[PDB]
């Protein structure tokens, strides 16, 4: 079977590229390596085995429908993506044209060449707003949703926030409905935070990786600062866990196709700023000192209830926060 | 105050733009010409006063740009757009740039060049899904949702279903976000079926109207069978267009008020008719009948959708004066006076 | 076989899609309505004939593929495009999207889709530049080449000047490159100054028709003072719609002798005229004066253009038989009709 | 004064961009990382000099609007394009919106929002078409163009064939009349074959280069293609020579501006692929064997061109030989 990563020299995309690899399935990586760090990403795959690397921009029709038409995979993992929420602010032209105009680019080139390919999309807990019809309270580390104790489901309303919000939601729903209409075989995941190796995080994406390069910095001598109080919480997944969740999802398409699922580390993974500087505080032995700028444009708490998807195959994430945060610090380290 | 009408020549721009007109407003308006009847909509128009008529296509952003530093309006109706579902499903790409595209090449020049211009943007009903979550009981001609029988509000889930439902709910968001972010001044109406003078309509745009061309017809024997789409129970509240009129301009009024929102428009539970219903009403005032072969149901479709408008009417207290009845028979005079 | 003219609301277009219907040849028409008086060429057309209207935007990909796909066309005359010289220099971007991307998006779905349709291209005089690399005499009524005194043939050296000149000489480039390459049947036409009936000439395009009409005006008692730009000394040869009609279907009954080349297309110098001589025409047929006032020299102009069109005459045996006279006297009346 | 290099990380590129790094001139470089070798140039340009790097696609008219009114750059050297022609026959799309587009977007940015940006432009021989009107000669090794024992100038027909003549064709065509029309300072530069250091050449392009590596494959013992008789000649460039050209044109911006140029090694400096193949051979004493297809498409017997309009205005002239270059870009690929 081929399978065709878009994306696939970024954090999640080089993560599963490395299954593919290990697993012989046949596969093309399609990315334009705008990422820091994809070039890194494609040297490292390449060093793991052989596969198609097609340089390509998501935006462009012409590169996508060659794309398809000229590999015909199986299945695909569509990847790329504008992933932060600053620079669609900065720039909703480009996060538009990516992740609205690459997704429709994808979808029309399998819906009228390649019909039956399989497609995971990595959408974001983003298409549900801002939360603030629900009720919180604050402790001293956190915030915690009163409603929602044990995270939040599929049928919580969809409110999209931020351009970033929009274009991901837009592509989520056009996901969904091209499954009803054309009869796609498509599978959206609205993803909560994520981290693992591979990961080059920066300031505006990759929170988790980027506070473990603050805590390496500091350890080798190098204030930062937070959004808001450092209270608010997000479920934390790591790579090991959706490099199982892609694959087992992928092989179970059948059954799942035309559904979205809320995807997270789920509330006993859920992690606040100020919890997670603790975390490495007494990992490394060091002291994480910042300041304030004022709250994003931000869900007090984000944390996904995965019954449907656990329901539906049986995955749960094996890697907790805490062994999940010491080894990203490893990794980071590494750099 | 210069007004700027996009899809102007349209059903609902045309009789918006005639109000602008006798109101003395400055308008602008901005179309293709690719409906049916835009031609004779402009035409009309310009009988009526003086007006700057733009071609331009609203999927090309360079157009759209210089139309908006060009003129630089203080108040837009945003109404062009790809408004059949069958169209959106045999041809989604289309869809998309028109419903998507044109209103981000829209949001991006106002964005960047003329961000205090209030814009009104024209959503649907169709946002919301096939509304199945709710509860139904099927009566001798119509379909009623039990658990809201006062129509839905906006609360009700979103779920974009039909390219169609997509584009129009990725634009809705847009509009909704850009208020938000960037501060712009926008309102958006989720609307449920419209119909009036002005509206030529088709077998897969403008049910009312079409239904009222079988009529006609028949009316005066002419041959043209025609069909439904499943049982004809399924329901609608229809809205005048007299009422649209009053509403666009009472919003825009109170913008300031109500930017950022979305509101659910439609004639409420009242003007609620199913098919079935509209035949009836047909048959007794064109003394006809209305005889029809019904066609599998549509793909997408909703057995029913009758806006709640509490949020509207408690916002602006704006609300739906022309009857079902009335409205209908207005609309079957136009049509036989084409 | 079918026969579809891009741009076929248009002045050329509208004059040969009614020779189409009126030898019944399977016609479909492709167009936008964005030229003033493209509706009421349409509503003339729908008068002689049926026929298969698809409006459209040919900068748009995905209209201009469908179009081929659906209707597989076996001829086609593609004469959308924008033509005002003047609208190039204010709005270079629609321009080239018009002309070069149209004419490529058309390319590419015969190229993929329906390679054996035949394609004339209406190209310009204009790629040609400013003729400047020859020699000029000036007499009391016009400029003359006097090294060139039967006109410009295709072996004249490409300069492409002004937008225009260089969205519709890229194009013509492609057009000819794709019968090469991918053996495409195109043909391209490099044409000087037409005029005739369903012409609505404006400021900016149909040099002929708007002098006519300032013509009718005067006769009319009618005050709209005018201008020139330059001494009026500068030359076309000019073209009447009628041999243009003979022309582009002769062309296309020879295809296969000719596919692959570029022809100088114009009046020839016989039927050569200055606007000083044109308003010397007007003012004997309508016994009128007709004054004016002088402008700098648009930018980027040719003083002569005459096309040698010998090459098209050994191919196909066309030759002009409407006289400069003639053809003026016609297009007033036509000028007044309306 | 600031430096854009569109294409900055390809061959001519990095090559000018490294010269600006040595002249301390502040330099933007604008690239997608497409061509193979692009990634490798971006890192060793790295540490010769801090400068900004904007990964982009010239094709996206956002990318390049934003890149020039974000950073304003006094001067443009227009480099990033689709370079092959048979790619261009076989993604006819993708090389109109490359060179074309790409072209045309960042003419109307620097048009609308920059409009003293001084702007060289990479345009080709192949804008000259077959040149199939003048009279050649065949001798043992090579194509001998009888009216043209100079080479061509600015004066030969244009006649842009290949989708990659017409789209490279129209590009210089608009550059040209940018100037004319809306007072740019463009200048366009006709290329003939170039070739040096930081070139990754292909089979598709990179005709020296490509037959360097050619000749480093075998040597290392392991059969090639050549694309009609190998008689066909075009002047080759080295790279020194082009940065010399590329700043010093620069500086003369005010005098040359709206103008074309043929530029090429000339005729001192011409090779047919027999020849190349001796000297190879010869600096290399071995036998460069290989497989005969058809000639490429409308594919020049001979191109050399006559610098004689770029030497008066500028009095640039290439002053390395095709025996030298060769023989250094052969070491330089075998040290690959
Ligand atoms: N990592 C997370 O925590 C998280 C949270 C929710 C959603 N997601 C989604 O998962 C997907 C992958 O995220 P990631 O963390 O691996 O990010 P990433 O930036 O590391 O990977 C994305 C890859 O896409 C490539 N790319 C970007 N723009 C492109 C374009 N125009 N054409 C082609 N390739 C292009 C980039 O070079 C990069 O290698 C994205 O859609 C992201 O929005 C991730
Ligand atoms: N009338 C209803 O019952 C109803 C229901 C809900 C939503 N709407 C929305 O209200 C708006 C107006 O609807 P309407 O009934 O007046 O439709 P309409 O078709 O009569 O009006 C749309 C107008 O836009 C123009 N247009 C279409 N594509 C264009 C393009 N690419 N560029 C420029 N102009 C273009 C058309 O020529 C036409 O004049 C649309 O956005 C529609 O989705 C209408
Ligand atoms: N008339 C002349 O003297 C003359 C001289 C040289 C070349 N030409 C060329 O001949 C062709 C016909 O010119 P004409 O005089 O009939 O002009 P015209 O304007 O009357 O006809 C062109 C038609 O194309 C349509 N059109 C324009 N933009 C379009 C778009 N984006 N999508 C679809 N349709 C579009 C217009 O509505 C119009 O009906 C043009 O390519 C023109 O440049 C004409
Ligand atoms: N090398 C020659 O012999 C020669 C001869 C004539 C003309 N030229 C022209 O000179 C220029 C440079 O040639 P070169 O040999 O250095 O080629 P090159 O391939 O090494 O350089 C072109 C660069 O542009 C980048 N690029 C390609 N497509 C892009 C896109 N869509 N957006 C952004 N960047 C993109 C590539 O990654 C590459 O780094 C080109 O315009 C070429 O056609 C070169
Ligand atoms: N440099 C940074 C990065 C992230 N953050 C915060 O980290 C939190 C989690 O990041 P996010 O919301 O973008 O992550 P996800 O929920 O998408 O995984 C947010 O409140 C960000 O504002 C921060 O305060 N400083
Ligand atoms: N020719 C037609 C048009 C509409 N209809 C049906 O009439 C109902 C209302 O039409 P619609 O859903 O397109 O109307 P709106 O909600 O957009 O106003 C739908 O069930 C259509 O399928 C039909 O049966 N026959
Ligand atoms: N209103 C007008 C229109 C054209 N002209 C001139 O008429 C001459 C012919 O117009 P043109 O060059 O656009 O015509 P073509 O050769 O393309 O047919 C040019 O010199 C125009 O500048 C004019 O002086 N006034
Ligand atoms: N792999 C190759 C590459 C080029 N060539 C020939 O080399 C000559 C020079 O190639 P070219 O004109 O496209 O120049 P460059 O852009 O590669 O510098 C042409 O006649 C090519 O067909 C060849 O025979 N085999």
């Amino acid at each position: 079977a081929k399978l065709l990563i878009t994306g696939g020299c970024g954090f999640l995309g080089s993560n599963l590229a490395s299954f593919a690899l290990s697993q012989g399935i046949d596969l093309i990586v399609f990315d334009n390596l705008s990422r820091k760090g994809a070039t890194d990403n494609l040297h490292w795959l390449s060093s793991l085995g052989n596969f198609e690397f097609v340089h390509g921009d998501i935006r462009n029709k012409n590169d996508v429908t060659r794309l398809i038409t000229k590999y015909m995979p199986d299945s695909c993992f569509h990847l790329a993506g504008q992933v932060a929420m600053t620079t669609s602010i900065d720039n909703p032209c480009m996060d538009f044209e990516i992740n609205v105009g690459g997704t429709l680019n994808l979808l029309e080139a399998v819906r009228q060449y390649n019909s039956n390919c399989n497609i995971i999309y990595s959408s974001t807990n983003k298409v549900y707003g801002d939360l603030e019809q629900y009720k919180y309270n604050e402790t001293e580390t956190r915030y915690t949703c009163v409603d929602k104790p044990n995270g939040y489901d599929e049928s919580t309303q969809l409110d999209f926030h931020s351009p970033y919000g929009c274009s991901k939601g837009a592509a989520d729903q056009y996901m969904l409905d091209y499954a009803r209409i054309f009869g796609l075989n498509t599978v959206v995941f609205r993803h909560s935070s994520m981290y693992g190796g591979r990961q080059f995080a920066t300031y505006d994406q990759g929170w988790v990786g980027w506070f473990c390069q603050k805590a390496v910095e500091i350890k080798n001598g190098i204030p930062f600062t937070i959004s808001g109080n450092g209270k608010q919480v997000r479920d934390v997944l790591h790579a090991e866990d959706m490099i199982s969740l892609y694959f087992t999802a992928l092989a179970n398409v059948s059954k799942i196709r035309g559904n979205a699922f809320n995807i997270g580390g789920t509330i006993v993974n859920s992690l606040s700023l100020l919890e997670l500087f603790k975390l490495l505080e007494d990992y490394c032995n060091i002291d994480m000192r910042f300041t304030n700028l004022p709250v994003r444009e931000d869900q007090r708490v984000f944390v996904a209830d995965i019954k449907k998807i656990t329901n539906a195959i049986d995955w749960s994430p094996k890697v907790s926060a805490k062994d999940g945060v010491q080894k990203m610090y490893d990794w980071t380290s590494s750099i």
